[PDB]
């Protein structure tokens, strides 16, 4: 039993941490600023 | 009838919100910067 949709599908998991990581700096520096 | 390409293409979609809620929240920035 093999597919390759797992691995680029954790791919995408880890890119969506990233980017709600950089929400959260966003937030963080637009609490900075106000 | 049974296909991968459509849930992969729903986090397509909310990548790309999340993409230009980022984008949205880099012009506040940039208003609150100038």
């Amino acid at each position: 039993a093999n597919d390759n949709s797992e691995e680029m599908r954790h791919r995408f998991r880890q890119l969506d941490s990233k980017l709600n990581d950089l929400k959260s700096l966003l937030k963080e520096i637009a609490n900075n600023i106000k």
